[PDB]
């Protein structure tokens, strides 16, 4: 079934709520017992958004290897994710330390520092070029180098210098700014020119470590990102839209990272990216054009 009539189907029937729903009943439940032990507690930003053991990111230190951070690995469409919380004051270091050890070169962050009133993220990122952050408890040094800023996204082009050996590295920091307070953006074109932006810079591609993504939980903007790229990579792969099952697509997300898609309306909204960007990948190279300019990103 061509997923734009399943999309006209539920939107008719008014079924997104029930869809949404099952999914929920469906999606794997794994432990997360490291997450919950006493010592990690200051190291979660929510109390019930916890990384699966199985599929947890590990830190290369031997006094505390924990982060919140999952490894999302879509073997098929091969592509790997790292899905993380918007940093604490107390883990940017490890934050940093975590892109360092798995070899990211690019950082997607698709919520602002403040949101509704209230910090969603610690600022993990320097401001200015000439002060410079320095993470003491990971031995790791961060400095902007330049910054090109559109309309509702940012990208940063920031270097990483372990410490310890004086190895310096480029990361690319791409920060989606315009994802509104409350529900989805009503056209997703904003969005596929964003995450095109992405793949163009090489940050999702397999001679790099994983990009890491992260919103404020690492969930909901987070798990609408990747599902998008990863369905659109699989009509590409295949080149048959009808192949791909968005709704099969996230439940082998959800089996690495739970509560993917936090929202009946960012399930909506992500058929509605997949079937928008698939008339790129089947070839109308120029709608790319069309996104850019609809999205308003200049001045």
């Amino acid at each position: 079934m061509e997923m734009e009539k399943e999309f006209e189907q539920i939107d008719k029937s008014g079924s997104w709520a029930a869809i949404y729903q099952d999914i929920r009943h469906e999606a794997s439940d794994f432990p997360s017992r490291v997450a919950k032990l006493p010592k990690n507690k200051n190291r979660n930003r929510y109390r019930d958004v916890s990384p699966f053991d199985h599929s947890r990111i590990k830190l290369h230190q031997e006094d505390n290897d924990y982060i919140n951070a999952s490894l999302i690995k879509m073997e098929e469409a091969q592509r790997s994710y790292i899905l993380t919380q918007g940093p604490l004051p107390n883990t940017v270091g490890h934050f940093w330390e975590m892109v360092w050890e798995q070899k990211s070169r690019g950082v997607v962050m698709l919520n602002r520092v403040m949101e509704k009133g209230s910090l969603k993220c610690a600022q993990y990122w320097p401001q200015k070029e000439e002060k410079e952050m320095i993470f003491e408890d990971t031995n790791l040094k961060l400095t902007l180098i330049s910054e090109d800023i559109k309309s509702y996204y940012t990208v940063r082009q920031l270097e990483l210098e372990n410490l310890t050996t004086q190895e310096t590295r480029e990361i690319l920091h791409f920060h989606y700014t315009t994802w509104p307070d409350f529900g989805v953006p009503e056209s997703p074109a904003s969005f596929l020119n964003f995450l095109f932006k992405v793949r163009e810079s090489g940050s999702l591609s397999p001679e790099h470590g994983p990009v890491v993504v992260h919103c404020s939980a690492g969930i909901g903007r987070s798990g609408t990102f990747c599902l998008a790229d990863t369905c659109l990579l699989l009509m590409d792969k295949r080149k048959d839209p009808s192949s791909v099952d968005i709704k099969k697509v996230l439940l082998e997300m959800r089996k690495f990272r739970m509560g993917l898609i936090q929202t009946a309306d960012q399930l909506r909204f992500s058929y509605l990216a997949v079937i928008e960007g698939a008339k790129f990948i089947m070839g109308d190279s120029s709608v790319q054009d069309q996104w850019k300019e609809l999205s308003h990103e200049d001045l």
